[PDB]
């Protein structure tokens, strides 16, 4: 089998990304944001604190005749940008642009954090991180990818994310005329849960390529890229009048600059981030300061390669019995 969802960004700036999400008998649609970066699949639902659901579609299960809650079960998750949500756990069929899943763990949310609630586009999360890092107690449960990996065509999901623009998650095969050239396959670490893979390297703007391993994780949940503080100078350092700003939170730049590309390497091949998709606009409404997408990974604890930098590729989660990770040129 294999499925294909359109995934569309949230608002103007690409922040994150939702795609359709079919829940229940008969089918409920949920807009969720998938995750290659947690493994918990979450929804906003008719268990949700009322005062926490602002805008969010919900799923009832008790509407749902394929709906079994799994007697027991919890779950409860905090995030790296210190969002957090909890609750508990029924089984339904999900499915994902034709990809149908019975049995699916799908966990009803009592509890969300508030940036949560602020967000009325996104109805939940679906993890497609290694399924050991599951939240649910006392039974982890597997991701969506986990669950339908025997049934697909080629055990592979891809990523197509799409600047200012829709894109496209496939499952199950490699669409060969959705990116240039060649993909070039790495090496991943599953052993703290993620894709966790080695880049060879960057370069900034027209600069020589810099040869240097770089550790980080490929993580469709996370808007920005996260890298360390000496890259991150090196590129910020080639924008005039960039800084950084501890009362921001990060880096920022006048909005009349021309940012530069950013390159990062895979294996021996290049994938060319350009410099508009570095700009998430005004620290504020109206002013010409503006927040770069180009960030320090100091103190996070480990280098992420989010939506910047992924949108910038096709990407090949190769979920074989040895995952690996491919990049592509699109």
């Amino acid at each position: 089998s294999t499925g294909s969802a359109t995934t569309t960004p949230i608002d103007s700036l690409d922040d994150a990304y939702i795609t359709p999400v079919q829940i229940g008998t008969p089918a409920q649609t949920l807009n969720l944001d998938f995750d290659t970066g947690s493994s918990d699949l979450w929804v906003f639902s008719s268990e949700t604190t009322a005062s926490e659901v602002d805008g969010q579609t919900i799923y009832t299960p008790s509407k749902s005749t394929t709906a079994k809650l799994l007697s027991g079960a919890t779950w409860s998750i905090s995030y790296g940008d210190g969002s957090s949500s909890s609750g508990d756990v029924y089984t339904d069929t999900v499915s994902v642009g034709g990809l149908t899943v019975t049995g699916q763990a799908v966990e009803s949310a009592k509890k969300v954090s508030s940036s949560f609630t602020e967000d009325s586009t996104i109805d939940g999360l679906l993890g497609l991180a290694f399924s050991t890092l599951n939240t649910v107690s006392p039974t982890q449960q597997k991701t969506f990818f986990d669950n339908a990996k025997a049934s697909l065509d080629s055990p592979v999901f891809t990523a197509d994310l799409g600047y200012h623009a829709p894109g496209t998650y496939n499952f199950g095969f490699i669409d060969t005329t959705a990116y240039t050239g060649s993909i070039t396959y790495t090496a991943v670490s599953t052993k703290q849960g993620f894709w966790e893979w080695t880049s060879t390297g960057y370069a900034v703007g027209s600069g020589t390529f810099k040869s240097t391993s770089i550790d980080g994780i490929a993580d469709t949940g996370t808007t920005l890229l996260y890298l360390p503080a000496t890259v991150v100078s090196a590129y910020w350092a080639q924008v005039s009048g960039a800084k950084s700003s501890s009362s921001v939170g990060g880096y920022v730049f006048p909005c009349s600059a021309t940012l530069p590309s950013f390159t990062f390497g895979v294996g021996s091949a290049r994938i060319v981030i350009p410099g508009d998709y570095i700009d998430f606009g005004p620290i504020s409404t109206g002013s010409s300061s503006c927040f770069g997408g180009i960030q320090s990974s100091a103190g996070i604890g480990i280098n992420i390669f989010g939506d910047v930098a992924l949108k910038a590729a096709f990407v090949v989660f190769n979920g074989a019995t040895t995952p690996t990770l491919g990049f592509a040129s699109k």
